[PDB]
């Protein structure tokens, strides 16, 4: 189960507040929480938030996380949106209604192994 950072760091109040903000100013984008599956052998990220349009792909949104993290292609890596790894055809926007917190955000855990869910 993941202890999420960017949670503990701000209230609950705090991130309605900021991710209704962000989703206001720019209703065509969707804020992203990132952070690295506990345990996992991965590398960690250096940038945990993330505004992307609704537009793109689940598997476009990967690439930008594994071009961050310098992660080699040969490697795999597995994204968890609340336990389930959500399916790579996806637009962030389609995502974001299925998996949108109750704060605002979008939650996404990598690993470079999928043994952390289903």
């Amino acid at each position: 189960s993941m202890k999420w950072m960017f949670k503990e760091d701000h209230s609950l109040e705090h991130r309605c507040v900021e991710s209704a903000k962000i989703r206001a100013k720019y209703p065509d984008r969707v804020p992203v929480i990132v952070e690295k599956v506990s345990g996992s052998q991965i590398v960690d990220i250096d940038k945990r938030k993330y505004l992307v349009p609704s537009d793109i792909t689940v598997a476009q949104f990967m690439w930008i996380i594994r071009k961050r993290i310098q992660l080699p292609s040969e490697k795999a890596i597995f994204l968890f949106v609340d336990k389930t790894v959500p399916q790579s055809s996806l637009t962030m926007g389609q995502l974001y209604e299925k998996e949108k917190d109750e704060d605002g955000f979008l939650y996404v855990a990598y690993s470079g192994e999928n043994t952390f869910g289903f």
